[PDB]
């Protein structure tokens, strides 16, 4: 698809068997998502953005599928504000910037 | 051009006859600039992200470069900790996200 900037780029995300919303956001490194359940280890890690640290928990190799894309990669669980998918997961569905 | 997502998508913008460094930035509503000096008058703004809220200093109309790309527009001056140029900026430069 070609998403336009007019709007927030929202998505729904199928993840640990739910559906939720999110959005595509070039600007995080990471894929943060708000408080959820996921299966397999994890550990604790501190992210920062504008307004300063969270503490999340960090789950590796977790599938998701975005827009009828699968990939798998890192989800950070705590608590963020809005559910944000990161390049760590936007680089694996051949997401680009364009102008 | 095109902008992969392997790597952090910073560009070099012009502003006040000066180069800095910017984050090309989707999840951002708005265009928010580390400490500065901008000419004008300017309007309060609070804006929030993944760790709370941070009081900026907003300043309209101003003409800035985004990897060449003239634009002239709405600037948030504030305690960020990275440079990001947001949707409102991204529009007037034509970007899109594609995949
Ligand atoms: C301190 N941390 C660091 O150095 C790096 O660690 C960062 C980077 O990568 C990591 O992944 C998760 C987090 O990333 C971000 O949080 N990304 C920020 C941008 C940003 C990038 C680097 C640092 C700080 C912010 C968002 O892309 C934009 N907004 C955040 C929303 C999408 C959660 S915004 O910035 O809050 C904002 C809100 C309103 C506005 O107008 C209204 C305009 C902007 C970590
Ligand atoms: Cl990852
Ligand atoms: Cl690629
Ligand atoms: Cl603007």
């Amino acid at each position: 698809p070609q998403i336009t900037l007019w709007q927030r780029p929202l998505v729904t995300i199928k993840i640990g068997g739910q559906l939720k919303e999110a959005l595509l956001d070039t600007g995080a490194d990471d894929t943060v998502l708000e408080e959820m359940s996921l299966p397999g280890r994890w550990k604790p890690k501190m992210i920062g953005g504008i307004g300063g640290f969270i503490k999340v928990r960090q789950y590796d190799q977790i599938p998701i599928e975005i827009c009828g894309h699968k990939a798998i990669g890192t989800v950070l669980v705590g608590p963020t504000p809005t559910n944000v998918i990161g390049r760590n997961l936007l680089t694996q569905i051949g997401c680009t910037l364009n102008f």
